[PDB]
């Protein structure tokens, strides 16, 4: 086909649309891949309600930054994969020789913004469409006979929590306590990861009734109601001792701020949900000591191929609703609505 | 409606500035040459729209007016001496009358009568009573067409929906050879069904240009082998799908500034813009630097006889799908304000 | 042969064409190397070399002269169908020769020519104005027979330029069409002869000058009527008030091109041939008649050279011409500049 | 490459073509060499094979082959426009370049090629059946891009010659037209996907075998008629009393012409493309209906090539191909003598 579907961002303050575009071809170094799943993430929405001196990723813009696919074609002199291999796509693309690419953390790469290199979905062409560009080799990860529709979330939803608890994992001991604010799209993920990765005693957080039943199903050992009595709950449940790891995948500052009230002293905070000008305050009595805050990246390219290994050997359920090419842009009107159970999966 | 005797339901424009309205007018009577037929179906136009807007100054067309120039019926009275129909006999309403003896109507292309101005020969619906009513005139039998058993809801958007894409695409259809590209700007009224002429008459290769997501898939669904989203980007993106070569022809049914702007962003060295939209004060720009060379533009208007002959032929051949959607006459002033907000999708038709 | 040859060059932005010494150009594989017998002047040239600094991407120094004749000098390897003291014409236009436009014959028309960089002699590549000359390839030579090279060398584009643009709607120009010539100077005077010879055509003129209009009716008009605001009524009031079929405007201002659009008919025909900066038809519904299309046309293709050149042949063309030599060559363009070249200029080296 | 090639070549009068080794060429300047990707074979072919010892004056041996693709191995001296790899359909019916004809885009109308002894490759020329071969001019070269070679070969021939005496009359057959094909099986299985894909006639099929008529109506064969006495007016019958607005005759047998004129409309047209030696239509008052013109068209332009190669690119023209190895070239020529071969033989060396 010489050319093909694609679902697109044209213009700041519109919705995107199913627009035709050319079929890209391979150049040297490059893959292309045959879509066969597409995942959406409210970060797609994040991108899409930036104002115009904000938003930088030049449009038109193929969305989808969760991809997955089979090899198509093959870029001159490009060996390590065939026609047809099942691969998921690496996000957080880096230039590959820096000293933070070089130890494998490609998502911290220090070059990539000054070389113009973004990720698929944001800033170079996303997966939402019926092939796609992978601009090199190690950004493909292979698949094997995964159910693509499950593992296209797994390149954001599964990778973002892991990297953001393998940062601090080895303190997520047996005795331990991991705080999980917000159990939906990440936070799902985030409870399960935890329950295969260590012994440590998982607290849910979230607002919704529904969303606290279903975290309890995938390992938490309990559920609190998001709010001011949260904190007070939190402790309850662990004495006062509180929490060695909190992850906030919701982002806001009054989550924020039951993270500071509840983790312990050398504990942790992970701030990766996105809520604009929310921040932690990091300073003397106003957190314990030596709990560490960070705002996490994605994760690292190791961390995926794991993501993937959990997902092979049956550790990770992850929640999807399908959807046509056609149906791109009415599913992120279901993201927008927050009506959509787990994570929505566009199948080209 | 069940006829019911010497009056009918009409929708007349009937003064300036305000809604059409549904009215009971006397029946009128063929007279010798003349043709009455009872309406089957008649369709809404946006170049209503822009008659009814026209200020006083500017409309001359006549109060009241019997709008509907996109009409078909049955033949119910032939006026004295009309042979070659008979009653009942199922046709299409020829809408441009030209005066039929000038060099352009003796070669059959009555739409460039250049004496139908001087004559006050003027179309039903646009300064002749027109088809939105039980009954209508028709001036001559050269002037009805032949429909046989087509839908007459189906029927009625090819006098003018139908019949004005396919004179602006038979214009330059020998330039749409295999290989060559066509672009259609707006799928709307007119621009959904000349997509459907382009895959028939020709084997060009058909983009259009819409804004709603709607709009570009209906595109494909009516046969456009490509569809892209209409404004700053549309130049863009036309050419990255030609390879940046240019498009041989633009077809523009909107006629804005912004999509004429496109159509010669995009037009092909020796290739062709076709204005059919109309947009007060807009306008193509010929000239040196200002488009490519040998890239002709014209505003055509409506088509020939044998061209609505031709554009029958598609329908009965099943090359033809109209979408359409059906009022009543009590509900045609209602169309019409459906019509302006632009929630009809299709052609919208009103059926007696 | 010398191996050095004289020509005009056009060598910075700015200043005027000078007459310099260059080496004579010997033809590689596939080229023809011409000894040039008559190299045409036009107002073409003092547009290109009013291009600002930045606006001009055409070279320098450039050779200047696109409208060439002369007699075949020396055969690139493999070149046949021309022998040595041929009389030939330079088709101008050149394109790649592959692309569609191309293979139809329409090589002035060709897709890829910009992209591949391929310009015409004189415009881009070197003209004619010098005693040799390289064209590229055979196919753009044109047989001229004993015609004589000086009145040759404007049919190249004086010629050509109009025969194109009434032959791309000669089909509307039956006996009881009417045709309108804006501009008699050197393409209209051209154009009606062409009219008068391939059409039954009425042709209508349109000028400025007593002269001109005199001139007109000399070559063939019917009618003239002096340009203006009362053009348009001037030409309706000779037509009844019908319009013309087609107007042909050789000047290209916008005040004429307002007048082609006040007075052609209804699915009638403007051809904005005269080059104005700026200068543009509106086309638009209420500011034109309803089918009237307008284009700017570009030279010609090579087939119409071909008939061009055969109308001449026949008796039926005539262009002045005022010849000049190599030397006098910037005297030539200096004096196009302040329009007192009657014709059309010819150099003769 | 080596310094010799096998070739299908047609040494003797009344014999067979044999596989013999010949040098291989290179390409003088102006030439390419093609290393032959695809070389189709059809019933042309045997029609110059079958001529008579009494006729022959010149051209043994001849490398068959008309309908050539292959990728550029050397360019001569002097060609640009084409790179070593380039996938490229040879333009058959080589002509002048020169005449007016040629300069319109109708070298196949050519009226110089006859006198200057320019015949197409296979006919005359060295054909494409043979590891390479060589092609006189870069004009005569198209580009196919990916388009397999097996596919693009027989659209030389089967799918150029039907495009174009389709195209002659094209504006004829607009909604409302019919249009007759005789002969379905080869290059009126491509005629037929042609009107399809470029008018909306009503195509109505004409055949002797009623295999060859299920498989017209696959491809867009709106009728089928059985050939025969009984055609016209079957064919009658299915258009009214109206008639056929062209008549398409791959066959070209007295039979079937004589109903051709006994079904073309008035104002129509009859195509005689086939060949059968000394069958003609009879053009006369009463004859034939009033304003029908007959012509017998040959092969193609260029331009028209490269729209079957845009139509064959886009999916819409389809042939079945059996491929033949180059030491099978007797072979396939075998197989398309005793009419055994469904579609097109095509020879891969
Ligand atoms: C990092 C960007 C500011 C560009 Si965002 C949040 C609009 O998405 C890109 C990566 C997708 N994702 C989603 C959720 C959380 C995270 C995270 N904590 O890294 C990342
Ligand atoms: C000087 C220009 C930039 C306008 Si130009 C590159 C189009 O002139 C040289 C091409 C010859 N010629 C001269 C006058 C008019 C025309 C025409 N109307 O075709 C063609
Ligand atoms: C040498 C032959 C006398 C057999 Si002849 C010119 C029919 O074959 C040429 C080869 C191409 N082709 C095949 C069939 C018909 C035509 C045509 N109607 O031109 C052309
Ligand atoms: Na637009
Ligand atoms: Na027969
Ligand atoms: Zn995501
Ligand atoms: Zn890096
Ligand atoms: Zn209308
Ligand atoms: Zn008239
Ligand atoms: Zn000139
Ligand atoms: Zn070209
Ligand atoms: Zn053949
Ligand atoms: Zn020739």
């Amino acid at each position: 086909g010489s050319h093909m579907k694609a679902v697109q961002y044209t213009e700041i303050g519109s919705e995107p649309v199913v627009v035709d575009i050319p079929t890209p071809t391979p150049g040297p170094g490059e893959i292309l891949l045959k879509v066969t799943a597409a995942g959406l993430c409210h970060s797609d929405i994040f991108v899409m309600d930036m104002p115009a001196a904000q938003y930088a990723y030049g449009l038109p813009l193929t969305l989808g930054h969760e991809g997955v696919g089979t090899v198509a074609e093959l870029g001159e002199g490009v060996t390590g994969f065939g026609v047809g291999d099942a691969v998921a796509v690496y996000g957080p693309w880096g230039c590959g020789a820096c000293h933070a690419c070089a130890r494998g953390r490609e998502n911290y790469c220090t070059r990539a913004a000054d070389l113009g290199i973004t990720p698929p979905g944001l800033g170079s062409p996303g997966s939402m469409a019926e092939y796609m560009i992978v601009d090199s080799a190690r950004h493909l990860v292979p698949i094997g006979d995964l159910d693509p529709v499950a593992a296209a979330p797994l390149t954001d939803a599964g990778l973002t929590p892991y990297h953001a608890i393998s940062r601090v994992l080895p303190l997520l001991g047996p005795g331990s306590t991991a705080v999980v604010i917000g159990v939906g799209g990440l936070g799902h993920v985030g409870i399960q990861i935890l329950r295969a990765v260590s012994a440590a005693r998982v607290i849910a957080v979230d607002l919704d009734d529904d969303r606290l039943a279903l975290a309890r199903e995938v390992g938490a050992d309990a559920a609190v109601k998001s709010g001011a009595g949260a904190a007070d709950a939190i402790r309850e449940l662990t004495g006062g001792q509180g929490a060695t790891a909190v992850f906030d995948f919701v982002g806001a500052q009054s989550t924020i701020d039951t993270a500071q009230q509840v983790v312990a002293v050398d504990g942790h905070i992970s701030v990766v949900g996105i809520h604009a000008g929310a921040h932690a305050k990091v300073g003397f009595f106003m957190i314990p000591f030596g709990a560490s805050v960070v705002t996490p990246y994605w994760g690292t390219r190791s961390e995926l191929m794991e993501v993937v290994a959990l997902a092979r050997a049956g550790r990770l359920d992850i929640h999807t609703e399908t959807f046509t090419l056609d149906e791109g842009p009415a599913a992120y009107r279901r993201l927008r609505e927050g009506s959509i159970r787990g994570r929505g999966v566009v199948v080209p």
